[PDB]
């Protein structure tokens, strides 16, 4: 299948479009509209890339037969001046395949999720803190840092509403296969009766653009509050401190943001956020509209749960890919690489 990779890395187009990044770069009429002439030779990296794809499956089929040497002798003065530039191939070709996998758009920048539960009451409030808690862990163990936007409690457990920034390469990428429906399995321990309860929560993913890409805010199109959730009747220093929920009238898009003690920064971060999802907002229009354009009927939509997380039996399962562990608590504790590059190529395999 790495023999495939070349089969949908597209090798016959690509060595194409290389020599062209160039020409419209070699006109000195080129920089009269800016924007194109900056993404030339960013994507002038596939012109070159392609050939450093058959240099290392030669340098790769080097191995083909490499080792041979080696497997014949051991000591190796001429070989392992072969061998360590096997390594640099060997885990050249995961990128390779994972760095595949990871090109859409954004897919390198940040990553702003979102997740509220759905249906099975306590049981959902607490699924949906178990989901946060797991993304959490995952951010955790692959160098991320996450500002936790905002984060709604539950009316007796759990949470009802948590949105989180993850910070770090390729974020929102990684995360991207993620959103969708998630459902669980198993006893509620807010019921006495051992009955299998079943619970959802939505996850969200969309990223955190750059900013210039980003529309431009009228003070008056927006309508700024400093809210100071609820203290139990003590309200003498709760009465003015931190938390500023941004609501974006012509949309009535909204976002709240308690992040940290500066209501200054936090209402940068509200904005940002916010702008972010307007942006989603566009693209998300307009996609609806090429369906205007030949597209009569209903696209590719998933309606149940992409994954389920059954407990009592042991096993969590990704219904789109396909694929099932066997150990939940390590998928609950962050151990997620493996489910997503599995969307990934899922999500991949239809564009």
């Amino acid at each position: 299948l790495a023999q495939r990779l070349e089969g949908l890395g597209g090798i016959f187009d690509i060595p194409q479009k290389e020599t062209r990044l160039k020409e419209l770069e070699r006109r000195l009429e080129d920089p009269s509209l800016w924007n194109d002439p900056e993404a030339a030779r960013k994507v002038s990296q596939e012109a070159a890339r392609l050939r450093r794809t058959v240099d290392t499956f030669r340098s790769l089929e080097s191995d083909l037969q490499g080792l041979l040497e080696l497997m014949e002798e051991l000591p190796a003065e001429e070989r392992e001046a072969l061998k360590p530039e096997l390594e640099e191939a060997a885990k050249k070709l995961d990128e390779l395949y994972h760095q595949t996998l990871l090109n859409f758009p954004h897919a390198e920048k940040n990553a702003i999720l979102t997740i509220q539960p759905g249906a099975g009451g306590t049981e959902a409030c607490d699924w949906a803190e178990m989901l946060l808690r797991m993304y959490t862990r995952f951010a955790e163990r692959q160098g991320f840092q996450v500002e936790v936007v905002d984060l709604t409690p539950g009316p007796e457990a759990g949470i009802d509403y948590a949105q989180i920034l993850v910070k770090g390469e390729n974020a929102y990428g990684l995360l991207s296969p993620e959103a969708g429906v998630h459902r669980l399995v198993r006893p509620s321990p807010f019921d006495a009766s051992g009955r299998r309860h079943t619970s959802f929560a939505g996850v969200e993913v969309i990223p955190e653009v750059d900013e210039e890409v980003e529309v431009v805010l009228k003070p008056e199109e927006l309508r700024i509050d400093v809210m100071r959730a609820s203290g139990p009747g003590g309200q003498g220093v709760n009465t003015t401190d931190s938390a500023v929920r941004v609501v974006h009238l012509p949309t009535g898009i909204t976002v709240t943001c308690q992040t940290t003690r500066s209501q200054i920064k936090n209402k940068e971060l509200a904005l940002k956020i916010l702008k972010a999802r307007l942006y989603e907002l566009e693209r998300k229009k307009r996609e609806e509209e090429l369906k205007a354009l030949r597209g009569e009927v209903r696209p590719i939509e998933w309606g149940s749960q992409i994954r389920s997380y059954v407990l009592d039996k042991n096993y969590v399962k990704d219904h789109r890919t396909g694929l099932m562990r066997h150990d939940p608590e390590n998928v609950l504790d962050g151990d997620l690489m493996d489910l997503i590059w599995a969307g990934l190529e899922w999500k991949a395999g239809r564009r």
